[PDB]
């Protein structure tokens, strides 16, 4: 592109909410939209984006910004982690992601309410929650009302495409749950997730779906990759934004103009950053880095909130995980591998969850007197989730995942499970992303507060128990199990749990909140409509926007934002829509 | 005290230097000495103190500052820890420390004379290094030549006493040593150090050695425990200090006066903040933080210098090591337990620490090419120790050692070693200490560095596979182990040892350097004389003064500090000594 170029629309970041917002706008072939990216252009070349069972290792590859950040920042404990991987790549994080497709509890979007009015609750949402996705099931194995759940989206969805192998470990881990007297749920789209689920996923035909799928083909849409944003162009007279200025990779710097709007789709971590970097934020926080001003906005970079992790592996009866084909060198994995080339068929095309559980502890956390104190002073009112929400997402991975274990090797024989214990209604206070410093190439600092309330320790401690007993107490499951790796979670010792929870922790990979939805100002930094409160012509639209974490993994609810987005902004513009 | 009390001398900062200094400028019955210190005043009757077995233990405790401090800080890599244990009490880290008593390599401290001048050479140094010290041999078991390392002090020190059960341990390491070609020494205080050595420590007849021996029954020193620092009095006027504020348990502010001198002895960390929180430090740090500057002295918490460990446990035969009479309960625990409380006998006054090794690994270091191509560069000479000095103090703890396995649970079963890798040389720069804000009750920010140069770990990676040749190939011991803990060490892999060394190393527990004795302002903090560079009456004598690490456990030249501090004292006030 051209230096000083215009375009109807810019979107700045081509990642998961950007390209959403970027091919819906493209859908009128006479408007232009340029879409700036830091990454690669062409992520659809690259086998280790395209092919699923790979998600894993683009962590630390060049398709990772891999930033340190801190995970858990208490008086008794303090981990600082790299790398918290986020998606550098047109596509973003969803080129880099684990695939599962799930959109979270009607209850919790619902108080969306609170900051985005009715607009930004459950049912006027469920139809930008399926906006995106094509729902296929080619094998038949679904209930057809399921097919609801795609409304004709160039992202194609299918409920996992089951390994055959893992058939055994399936229906051993299906008998164990109903053993422990939890449902089975299939439909979990509808506002309701209480039980065992097959879960959906952005893979079809063994091939990943990133949001690149969306702004492909589109002439009118110019894509410029492989430049690093240095700021929003905002005119201050005006309370305007003009465009944004990036760098290129022979360092030369390029301003592109918007003639609509700009909307900033650079993610939990750096929109809030270039938000700043422009002089849109704390203005304690900007000047002291030598910034000016424009608009006071204090909640940029604040309420940082994601869902802690900690996930757990343990050892499992050869054959029932798929440690022996995927992870180790030899002709199991040539063979799969080879099949994967010819026609994309096998296991090299799966994201290795296939299913995944939403349960509630009520009875695990009764047993805590800290908890029952916390409840009752609470008025009465479970203090995580007291909408009837799941407390957990139980990802079951069907193979030991380096992903879940950041300080331990990867064993050298044996077949594992790697269980994902994800707190998905924590009560921790948010974290905040702050500048390090008004150098554009430098990542912002980040803190996630993870376990800030100790609930949350007695709450993650009692989810792991309960995955424990499902485990080596379920039905047909309990004789899988061989042992606990690297060591025995000391379930026996509140003390020794408190240790393990903070130490073992991680990111569950959903950061979100630090550019809000919200009423005004004084509450948030963008408004109902995603426009910056105080600018004009400028909007955000990703997981900053995010105002109350979703129950699950959130890639659904961010497409979602992309969705509704695009939907608002030509509803602004007539003369074009 | 009341409150306004005037003294000859003020320590501020009961620990090892300080006490010292206390102690000598107190051989005067008619000089009065105060010492504020923030811990409590009756270490001796502390157990868990004066008992040597119980030191690991001390960590977390009510004794331990327990600070947060990053560990490295890499581009690839970053860990922040705690507890960072360091002793608050009277006696500071010399009431919680491990007992080594070694005083290094006469080429480094010959090195010392770049900052302060000949009196700071090995040599002239000598004297000081023993004067703390009364040397014990009751078994006779050693050339009576060592006797001359204590010189008459009221630090009782012997070679360890020897634990009966552990003779066939020393016996097999001595073979295995002496196996791979290492010399044996037993002489390691004339300024050589080479081989495998059996170490003295600060433990007699079962009892802990501690600094509050020096400041006990001497009626002419003040002590006032439980008061922490506020600030140095300084008189801008005069460029002179008047004395100390402290605050008291209650939250009273006291100010007490030297009528001499005041003497800064609050270790590494604490020395450095409570300069800069008295106008004295570097003046954009200060300002920051709303200090004023009464001295631009640039490199007050600078120069923090520490040595890497990489520990790792082995699991060894039973009877190999102590755990199962020290670690566990049991009726052998109680049956030392009880012994040890009737008379001090047996093993639970052992410090666990009895044969030390201190060699080079030059030909390790020659099979890495960037070893090699680093060397030539330098012209030749060995970039870590180009004066003969060891490149390793290697421990070997007879048990499992908590304090030592930072993020590994302790094992329920089996004998163990511990082995502590100490990279004694290291060529990364120093870390820094820097404030957090101008509360007296925050703990300073500290980042230790490590490893910031590649070549370092180059050389820990190769002192551990030094150490692993010397256990399981060694004559003897190989036939002693029986397992990794808690997995394998990937020698295998230069690009795992890597991470292995980062994400395992730890503290050795040897910070030093932040407020160095120098020849003037642009060098150091201090001068010669210990002499806060810009201000008068007011030295500084505790760890930070070091200007280059010791090549092993450093508490000896700590003390060595404090004779020598006392000693310049006594000579500038004739008309007192
Ligand atoms: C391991 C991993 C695994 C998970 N797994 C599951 C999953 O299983 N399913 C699930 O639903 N969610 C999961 N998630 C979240 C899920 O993947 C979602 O994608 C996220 O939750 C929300 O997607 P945004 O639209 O809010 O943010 P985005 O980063 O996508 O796009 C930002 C784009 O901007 C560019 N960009 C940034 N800065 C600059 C700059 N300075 N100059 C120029 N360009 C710059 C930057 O390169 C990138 O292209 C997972 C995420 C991670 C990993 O990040
Ligand atoms: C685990 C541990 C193990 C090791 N093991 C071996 C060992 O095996 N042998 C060896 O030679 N060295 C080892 N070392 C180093 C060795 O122990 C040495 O002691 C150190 O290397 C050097 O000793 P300072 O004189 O330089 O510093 P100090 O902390 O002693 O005294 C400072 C005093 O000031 C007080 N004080 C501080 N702040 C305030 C305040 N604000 N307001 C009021 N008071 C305040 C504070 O409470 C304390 O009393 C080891 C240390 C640690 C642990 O720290």
């Amino acid at each position: 592109a051209t230096d000083g170029s215009h375009f109807d629309f810019v979107i700045v970041g081509g990642g998961t909410a950007g390209n959403t917002v970027a091919g819906r706008l493209a859908e009128n072939p006479n408007v232009t939209v340029l879409i700036v990216e830091a990454g690669i252009g062409n992520p659809e070349d690259i086998p280790e984006i395209t092919t699923p069972s790979s998600a894993m290792d683009l962590r630390n590859s060049k398709y990772d910004w891999a930033y340190k950040t801190t995970m858990v920042r208490r008086d008794d404990y303090e981990r600082i982690e790299k790398p918290n991987t986020r998606g550098k790549t047109l596509g973003g994080s969803s080129s880099l992601n684990y695939f599962t497709w799930v959109p979270g509890h009607k209850a919790t979007f619902d108080q969306w309410e609170e900051f985005g009015g009715k607009e930004w609750t459950w049912d006027p949402l469920v139809p930008y929650l399926r906006k995106s996705a094509t729902y296929h099931d080619d094998p038949r194995l679904y209930s057809p009302e399921l097919e609801k759940i795609g409304g004709g989206g160039p992202i194609p969805i299918s409920h996992a495409e089951l390994i055959d192998e893992m058939a055994p470990f399936r229906e051993n881990l299906t008998k164990a749950w109903k053993s422990m007297g939890q449902p089975l749920i299939e439909n979990i789209y509808d506002g309701e997730m209480d039980g065992l689920t097959h879960c959906c996923d952005t893979i079809y035909r063994g091939q990943r779906s990133g949001s690149f799928l969306f702004v492909k083909n589109k002439p009118n849409i110019t894509i410029v990759p492989e430049v690093h944003s240095k700021r929003l162009i905002i005119n201050e007279a005006d309370r305007t934004c003009k465009g944004v200025t990036v760098v290129t990779a022979a360092g030369n710097e390029l301003n592109f103009f918007a003639d609509r709007e700009v909307i900033l789709s650079q993610g939990v971590f750096e929109t809030p950053k270039l938000l700043m970097l422009s002089g849109i934020g704390p203005t304690r926080e900007l000047s002291r880095h030598g910034i000016n001003t424009i608009v006071d906005s204090r909640h940029v970079g604040q309420n940082l909130m994601d869902h802690p992790g900690v996930p757990f592996v343990l050892r499992v009866k050869d054959g029932f995980g798929m440690d022996d084909v995927l992870l180790r060198h030899g002709p199991k994995r040539d063979a799969v591998v080879s099949a994967y080339n010819k026609n994309r068929s096998g296991p090299v095309g799966s994201g290795l969850l296939e299913l995944v559980g939403f349960p509630r502890i009520d009875k695990y956390l009764e047993k805590d007197a800290e908890y029952r104190k916390a409840k009752a002073a609470n008025g009465g009112k479970d203090p995580f989730s007291p909408l009837g929400q799941p407390h957990f997402e139980l990802d079951f991975v069907c193979m030991f995942g380096t992903a879940f274990q950041w300080h331990f090797p990867t064993p050298k024989t044996g077949d594992h499970l790697t269980v994902v214990v994800d707190l998905v209604r924590p009560i921790s206070d948010p974290g905040e992303v702050t500048l390090n410093s008004a150098d554009p190439f430098q990542q912002p600092n980040i803190n996630l507060n993870f376990f800030a309330n100790d609930l949350d320790i007695i709450a993650m401690r009692e989810g792991i128990r309960f995955s424990y007993d499902l485990l080596f107490k379920g039905e047909g499951f309990k004789d899988l199990v061989e042992s606990e790796y690297p060591w025995e979670m000391p379930l026996d010792s509140d003390k020794e749990m408190h240790r393990a929870v903070l130490d073992r922790c991680q990111t569950a990979f959903h950061p979100t909140g630090t550019a809000r939805l919200s009423k005004n100002i004084d509450q948030g930094v963008v408004d109902p409509k995603l426009k910056v409160h105080g600018i004009k012509k400028l909007r955000v639209a990703d997981a900053s926007v995010i105002p109350i974490i979703p129950d699950c993994r959130i890639q659904n609810s961010v497409y979602a934002v992309g969705e509704k987005c695009a939907d608002m902004i030509k509803a602004e513009h007539k003369d074009l829509y």
